[PDB]
């Protein structure tokens, strides 16, 4: 049945998914510019754009 | 008679039959291959193909 997955390989499939999850998230954050917001709720806070 | 046999020749005929039976079995067994059972019938045992 193309609509199902074998219960015996759930652990292997989950491990492969987890490995892909990590390999996707291997990155480095990049600094960008900020903006000073004067909305009444937040005064003076520099918000990333 | 085509459907009749001589009773006194039974020992010789059976001996020749046993000789042919032995001669048919002078063979060696090959190693062909295996495939793990993906189904939940067996406990993941290898099945010869």
């Amino acid at each position: 049945s193309v609509r199902g997955a074998n219960p015996l390989m759930f652990r292997a499939n989950v491990l492969h998914m987890l490995l892909e999850f990590v390999l996707d998230n291997l990155y480095l954050n990049r600094h960008t510019g900020f903006s000073q917001d004067h909305t009444p709720f937040t005064e003076g806070a520099n918000l990333r754009s």
